[PDB]
């Protein structure tokens, strides 16, 4: 349900259509091998990071309102001591998410590379294409004079004999000919639908991919956001402190949002 | 040859189109007609060639035999020859077309009702999209109240508060609305990948009945017909034999 | 800015999108529409787009001047006054930004029926396609019986004359079905090429109308609220004046 | 509803939309230049072409049964006259076909050329897009660090106050740095898209031009194949000239059918 857990499914499904193609250039073998090692080793670290990034939020949702309840004044040194504490629990959140947010863009702007790779390469071949078409319309335009010498020479009597046994050859090389640019073009053809049905996949792969770097990034922000409010109780009145544990707590539930297993 | 290219593209998109899951059951009816296609009418293809081919080869040379040698009751006890070694690959054309078909109709029914579920799924965004806009747009005002009243020092503390409680209610609005329309959004994303798939499988089937019909329409020719005649009659038909290697060919 | 990308490109798909004719209602409504946007609608976003960043401008200054002074009956004679000036321009914002989603909806919902039309289009050729594919299946066998017949001398002559009528009617059949199965192919192309124009206009049109509620939100909280404080207010309310002219920038 | 028919119509209609079109490059100007000269001069010519096949055929459809309508013996010379008389009726329709043929595939193939080229424009806008995309992100961090550095020295007291007017002047060169990045991001996408429009109107063009120029070869198919009929009755016994005119009668309604205004 929650766009995490979407994204990382669609990536799974994009990611064993990926590895279903076969015969495909050296651009296409490097999205393969790196799709693989997203779904094997990166979707996991995901996962790990969304578990802590709510763990974290739990903890500290509880610490704020608990902060929140305090009557009266706050304790500077209380005060202190606690923006230390969360201060030293946040750093190694927002450097695991750091760390995600890194590992998911190199992978992904590699895809971004050989896609376009791909692409400049489906380009050659449309160029390709387009000799072996004219080539083929040739080698047509080609059996069309060799059949009408063909009706000309059987149209003569004896004399024509010796001009037909020669002309037979000349008609079996140019058929081949024709028989040959039949199957190549066939063959680009099949390689140019094959090519894109392919880049389809890498294309989805890499949107779905997007959608989980934009919210890994997200949560990044937010716990940017959530140390600034912590820090401005550090630069210390307890109706301030109460100000920015107020903002705090508003992040914190944007992240519990924004890493959420499930939607709503 | 395009026989063969025909087939060999057709078994890539069949691995391909069967790597995907979570589809309707009209996808579901495509990897099934599929699976069957390249498990048993394929084979069946080969082995239409094999046999057609090495038919053309033998009559291709009793042709030339018959060309070659210097009675009208021989023209017939040929005739009847051909006419009953070429029944038996007749025959396997014509199921081999008939099978070949049934399935490829049965691929494009179902890619229609894939076509009509897409429709119907981008018309539930449309729907979703204009409530998911206002969400996000008063998610934005409230952002924005948020960082100013944050900035107002203790004056701003009782309007955060309150805009604290909205903030949560807005923020849950955004996620349910962008996780449905997420959700869809990636249902359409996957059958457009399938559709791809089952179109260019059925492109390939397409090229594959159409050659397996010129072939059936050569034989049939071929089976069905009975004196300086002779010459020309063995000279036509030896024309069909050789166009029957081609159409039919490896190369 | 991309608010003044945006309406260049809706101009650009304007004209492209005007180009096509002998297309449905559903087609025309988007015409229409997209007449009247462009026509109306857009130069009423350059109005509000100049009358906010005149607005800011002069009220950043104001802002910078009340900063620079060194009375709690002054905060009030001011605040009163920039909640005056702001109402116009807070109209024209809202008005924009519901006339723009308005029209956008409306291209949407013509879009899913052009899409619902294009489904039922390609389910009558697949309908026909059978039918075609077996007319052109005989007309292959009868093109190869003519050539054969000819071939075989005055014995031929009976079986071509008998040829010739029934290609005559199956060339009528081919022909009558290949240019139903054209014309309609015809049409869901002009539709498709029309749709590619229509769905990047109402995607520019988004864009637009993100920006236009970006803005008017801004100005919202500017417009509704009310001694070191004024310091941290006047420091708060610039840095909105900022994001404002960033907002509906010309860059 | 004749191919030729809705391929011409078709054609005019995608010109009308592809010269709808400004602001792009060389290559997109070469096919608005071609199209418009494709639907200025040659579409004409090819309607021409039609109105004189199918006098052509309608006038050698009524000779070939008036021969067929001939009993006892074919007096040899009056064949040959015959035969001379519909060789040189051909040879201008069989001259203005191939003529037709040639100006086509002439103008279709640098459409295709043209559509290539603008294609490996695409790719280079593809490349562009990806990195303005990293530079953006890259201006985007940059701009995380100095807002950090402000709220590090705004929690500073009067000691802050001279990094802090330096730091403003940094962060506001920074912010012009992404809104400018935005900019061009945004800029980049509307020319891939305009681009993209463009070319699938080319691409029905083209696709159309192409159903045009198989219906032109199949008409200069015919007309050779009626002509190689045609030649043996000329090769003479008057049963073979009545073999030979039915087949040339059979190529005549070919070519009424395939030339035809409307279908059915
Ligand atoms: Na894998
Ligand atoms: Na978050
Ligand atoms: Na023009
Ligand atoms: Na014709």
């Amino acid at each position: 349900n929650g766009i995490l857990s979407q994204s990382i499914a669609n990536m799974q499904q994009a990611e064993a259509t990926i590895q279903s193609f076969s015969g495909l250039p050296q651009n296409a073998v490097n999205i393969q091998q790196n799709v693989g090692e997203v779904v094997a080793a990166l979707l996991p670290q995901v996962q790990t990071m969304q578990q802590q990034v709510l763990a974290f939020a739990a903890r500290l949702e509880l610490q704020l309102t608990q902060q929140l309840a305090n009557t009266g004044p706050f304790n500077p040194e209380a005060l202190k001591a606690f923006v230390d504490l969360v201060q030293q629990e946040i750093a190694p959140i927002q450097t695991l998410t750091a760390q995600t947010l890194t590992a998911s863009q190199s992978a992904n702007d590699r895809i971004t590379q050989d896609n376009i790779a791909l692409q400049r390469i489906g380009v050659e071949l449309q160029a390709t294409i387009a000799g072996l078409q004219s080539n083929l319309d040739g080698a047509r335009q080609e059996l069309d004079s060799l059949n009408k010498k063909k009706l000309y020479l059987t149209g003569l009597g004896t004399t024509g004999l010796p001009g037909l046994i020669a002309l037979a050859v000349t008609l079996t090389q140019t058929q081949n000919k024709v028989s040959s640019l039949e199957g190549q073009v066939n063959q680009i053809e099949g390689q140019i639908q094959r090519q894109q049905g392919f880049l389809g996949q890498t294309t989805a792969f890499s949107q779905q991919f997007g959608s989980l770097i934009d919210r890994v990034s997200k949560v990044g922000n937010t716990i940017s956001l959530l140390g600034g409010d912590i820090a401005n109780v550090a630069r210390d009145d307890p109706e301030l402190a109460r100000l920015f544990f107020t903002a705090a707590l508003t992040e914190v539930r944007t992240l519990q949002v924004d890493a959420s297993h499930h939607h709503h």
